[PDB]
């Protein structure tokens, strides 16, 4: 099914020429409806483009548009299939997490994260459980927030990840990275916490390499007020041996990821406030 975009609950035969660009964003533009006016993403993916691009273009959008009862994971509209190009609308979200580090320019509230570890966590275990399928490369990039305080995933070309949250025994494998995915979130937690980047001066990618199997794990400091609960969560994603690793389905039941469930924290009206200071 292409040619119809879907955005709420109504369907709209139109084309890629009923679709405004409004310029490059993050090839994903910044696209504009002109039928109805919504804003939306569009990634164009270029026939004769690379052929290892591409082939990341079509995974993510195969379990994207598998992933449309997950609404921790971005939602493809639809998709304009013409002679030259593939566009796939994704829906329109504020910046990634990465950005908000540098938009913040420090440290980021742990009611926030709080929010945003229950949203990744559950991405991943329907990732695990519905499909099967593993992230292998959870990072601030992709880890996508809005005006309207909703956190989900984003694209997943590779279901190497970046060298910089590796788990270890991705690194050294003992012959299987099945809760991989458990210690990259640990890692960008601290650097979203902290404002820094947990494995600093390291000009090199296996500089960071052997610091993760070499030093013990960086936990959050205790001066900085964090939460109980939170650190505990911490020391458990980023536990050095992966055997004795949580998996998903302890990890749902941590007192940190309960505490942030039933609690309703504003994301929408802290995320306009940080996004007004623009530079
Ligand atoms: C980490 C890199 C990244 O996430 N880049 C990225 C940037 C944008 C972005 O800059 N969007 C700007 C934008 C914001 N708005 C809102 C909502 C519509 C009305 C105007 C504003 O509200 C006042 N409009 N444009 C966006 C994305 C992004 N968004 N959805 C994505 C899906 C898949 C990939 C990237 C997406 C990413």
């Amino acid at each position: 099914q292409t040619g119809y975009l879907t955005i709420g609950g109504q369907r709209y035969q139109a084309e890629i020429n009923d679709l405004e660009n409004l310029g490059e964003m993050g090839q994903v533009w910044k696209m504009r409806f002109r039928k109805t006016g919504h804003v939306i993403a569009v990634k164009q993916m270029r026939r004769s483009g690379n052929k290892e691009e591409n082939k990341r273009i079509l995974m993510d959008l195969d379990v994207v548009l598998k992933s449309h009862d997950c609404p921790y994971i971005v939602q493809c509209f639809g998709t304009f299939i013409t002679n030259t190009d593939v566009f796939i609308a994704m829906e329109l979200m504020g910046t990634c997490a990465e950005k908000l580090k540098k938009r913040m320019q420090g440290p980021i509230p742990e009611r926030i994260l709080g929010k945003m570890t229950v949203a990744i966590v559950k991405a991943l275990y329907y990732l695990k459980e519905k499909h099967g399928v593993i992230h292998r490369d959870v990072k601030p990039s992709n880890i996508l927030l809005d005006e309207r305080g909703q956190i989900k995933l984003c694209d997943f070309g590779i279901s190497a990840g970046c060298a910089a949250y590796m788990a270890p025994e991705r690194i050294d494998p003992p012959d299987y990275d099945i809760r991989a995915d458990v210690w990259s979130l640990g890692i960008s937690l601290v650097e979203l916490a902290t404002g820094q980047f947990p494995y600093k001066n390291c000009k090199t990618d296996f500089e960071v390499l052997t610091k993760v199997l070499q030093e013990e794990p960086p936990l959050l400091p205790g001066h900085m007020g964090f939460s109980g609960d939170f650190q505990s969560f911490v020391k458990d994603c980023l536990t050095k041996d992966h055997r004795k690793r949580p998996k998903y389905n302890k990890l749902l039941e941590h007192s940190f990821i309960k505490r942030y469930e039933t609690l309703e924290v504003d994301v929408a009206s802290w995320f306009k406030d940080v996004m007004a200071k623009t530079e």
